[PDB]
């Protein structure tokens, strides 16, 4: 009753266009089942949505990746937030969402601005620069680390680190192998730092240590809520980011419209959010036997939800494959869905806005002038580099 399908979502070539696969995996049905590495998946916005908000039946707790922790050792200490149920995860989230607060956003909103328009200052004196090094990657490093109260020395594993997450969510493949028998140099840096005495008082990591008085968390549970935030928040903002100045720069009259009301900058990123969806792919693991799109589901099995198809999907979506600056963007699960959404993305959001906001104040055009890499990866979507030369307005 269900298609079986030898697509490989974790290969090379279906990171370099994984779009016409995506329909495929839509189109065969609700629910297909890749032979590839053994797995039910769901690539409609429906199921998707479905499996999200339904965290009881398809849970985190036994891994958001192919690994099942119920059957294999994790790679790392399993998070208290995204690879945990509620309750348990309950009030981890709520410490990880006061932290992130929106009266936290007023505090960092005019740095995280004036940041950004002199990041798109100092780029404008260059002209021809890369989008990814110089600027999805550079402001976020040039603002995100000072907010969680970093120091200054080993930032540089931060982003490796960053990747090393996200590819080893994927299968027992190279690019997980590779990237795990790297590692620890990065582990013992990010581990190192989640420490109270190296968390610079105000930032995000030292209110995370003082919300062990609540009696939400305790002060063992500390490191890893702050190693949460130093595992994914950094290369998705920086890819989603890059997303949309590479939109920008596609779509030129969506630019000149952003131009004409910059007002549209934060529905501007929301939208590459959806478009390109850095985080593309989550796992899910049946705790029972589950009736999904007619397909009947056993106890222990891994659900691959597809994010990125999902926001693509012509059933929810008015021509999905068009990046449009005014779309009602509300309802895309880039950033998750349910209990799980995303903890931090009001801080992705201010990110990408004043980002957005300086490029639609202070620049006329967007023009590829180079030849555009992508970087591969097992969850991860964005590209290496993104040659461009900005003129200015
Ligand atoms: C473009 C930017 C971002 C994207 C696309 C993104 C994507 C996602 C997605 C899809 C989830 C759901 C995971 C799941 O359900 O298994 C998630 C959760 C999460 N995000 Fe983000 N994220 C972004 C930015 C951030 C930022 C800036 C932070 C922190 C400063 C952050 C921290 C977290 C955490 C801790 C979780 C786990 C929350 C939970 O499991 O309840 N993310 N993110
Ligand atoms: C997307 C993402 C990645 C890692 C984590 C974490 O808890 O470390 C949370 C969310």
């Amino acid at each position: 009753t269900i298609p079986h399908l030898a697509i490989d979502p974790f290969s090379l070539d279906f990171f370099d266009d994984p779009y016409p696969d995506q329909q495929t995996l839509r189109d065969a049905g609700p629910v297909v089942y890749l032979d590839k590495w053994n797995v039910y998946g769901v690539a409609r916005y429906a199921e998707v949505h479905a499996v999200l908000n339904d965290p009881t039946t398809f849970c985190s707790s036994r891994g958001v990746g192919l690994s099942d922790f119920k059957k294999e050792k994790p790679w790392r200490p399993p998070s208290l937030i995204l690879e945990a149920d509620p309750p348990a995860h309950t009030r981890p989230r709520a410490v990880l969402s006061k932290v992130l607060s929106p009266a936290t956003m007023k505090t960092i909103r005019d740095g995280f601005a004036a940041a950004a328009d002199a990041k798109v200052d100092e780029l404008l004196q260059r002209g021809c620069i890369d989008a990814i090094a110089d600027l999805a990657e550079a402001y976020p490093l040039s603002v995100f680390p000072d907010a969680m109260g970093l120091k200054q020395e080993g930032r540089e594993h931060l982003l490796p680190y960053a990747g090393l997450v996200f590819n080893a969510f994927g299968p027992p493949n190279e690019l997980r192998q590779t990237a795990i028998e790297r590692s620890a140099p990065h582990q013992a840096y990010v581990n190192e730092q989640c420490q109270r005495p190296n968390l610079a008082p105000g930032g995000f990591g030292a209110c995370i240590h003082a919300f062990t008085d609540t009696g939400e968390i305790t002060p063992d549970e500390a490191p890893l809520l702050v190693r949460s935030l130093l595992s994914g928040a950094l290369q998705e903002t920086v890819n989603g980011i890059g997303a949309a100045v590479y939109c920008l720069a596609r779509f030129p009259g969506e630019l000149q419209r952003l131009r004409s009301d910059p007002t549209l900058a934060r529905n501007a990123f929301e939208e590459a959010v959806r478009f390109e969806s850095p985080v593309q792919t989550f796992f899910r693991t049946t705790t029972r036997e589950v009736e999904l799109g007619g397909a009947v589901i056993g106890e222990g099995e891994k659900v691959l939800m597809f994010l990125g198809s999902a926001n693509r999907d012509p059933r929810r979506w008015s021509d999905p494959d068009l990046y449009d600056i005014t779309r009602k963007t509300s309802g895309h699960v880039g950033f998750g869905s349910g209990v799980h959404m995303c903890v931090g993305q009001l801080v992705a959001r201010l990110e990408g806005e004043v980002m957005l906001s300086a490029l639609a104040r202070k620049v006329a055009a967007i023009d590829i002038d180079g030849p555009v890499k992508r970087r591969f990866n097992n969850t991860l979507r964005g590209l290496e580099s993104l040659p461009v030369k900005l003129t200015p307005a």
